[PDB]
């Protein structure tokens, strides 16, 4: 099915109908006029980013490369490879960038500090794929520019979803979701799931332990909220 989309929900609905018992929801009216939505350009992550050093995963390979050389090398003209600068704490590094966002409200439902919630960014060309994963907290990821096809499988479906068997990587998926191998894999076809695409201004909550995959449509930033 859908992911649900509601404007502006309660603290107490929030809570209730979704974070307790762990059902993903789509929350709108929330991020939409935050500074991000109008301001983060390619031009204005130049300028206040450009001259910073970013992580870049390749492909498979990890490498290191100014902000500006991303966006030159794998965002505008005709990338040779997909890159994607992901998973990182781009807003500890350059706190000016802290000021175009904010930490919804609904993460003070939570157990944890405010202190210890991780704020990651995910920026890259359309094409990149986060594949099938679960992580073990809460999740806002709130998309800012370009749309996401995301597909969402309940920690209840974990035997359909053959996670990897080394310690490492036992929080990933061996199948690829959007050409399985059902000869290897044969129960990951009728496992049930939800997608969505997420659109610029809308945030998904990605329960605790839910497993996602994410596929960028368009040139893509989102900016994720990991709490607890
Ligand atoms: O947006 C992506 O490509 C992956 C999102 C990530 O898995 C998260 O935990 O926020
Ligand atoms: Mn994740």
């Amino acid at each position: 099915s859908t992911v649900p989309r509601l404007h502006r929900p309660s603290l107490q609905h929030f809570r209730e109908q979704f974070l307790v018992p762990g059902r993903p929801v789509i929350l709108k009216g929330v991020a939409d006029h935050w500074p991000c939505m109008q301001k983060w350009s390619l031009e204005y992550i130049q300028e206040i980013a450009g001259c910073r050093t970013v992580p870049v995963e390749v492909g498979w390979s990890q490498t290191l490369m100014t902000v500006n050389e991303f966006i030159s090398k794998y965002i505008v003209n005709e990338p040779r490879d997909v890159g994607y600068l992901a998973q990182h704490q781009l807003f500890d590094q350059i706190p000016e960038l802290k000021q175009d966002i904010s930490i919804p409200d609904y993460c003070s439902l939570g157990d944890g500090e405010e202190e210890e919630i991780t704020i990651n960014a995910w920026f890259g060309p359309q094409g990149t794929i986060s594949p099938l994963h679960q992580d073990p907290q809460q999740n806002f990821l709130v998309q800012v520019m370009g749309r996401k096809y995301i597909r969402l499988y309940s920690p209840q479906e974990s035997g359909a979803l053959y996670p990897h068997d080394t310690h490492l990587l036992h929080n990933t998926s061996q199948v690829d979701v959007e050409n399985p191998d059902l000869e290897k894999f044969p129960k990951f076809a009728k496992a049930p799931f939800l997608s969505c695409i997420l659109s610029p201004g809308e945030i998904l909550f990605i329960p605790v332990k839910y497993w996602h995959y994410v596929r960028a449509l368009d040139l893509s930033f989102s900016v994720s909220f990991w709490w607890s």
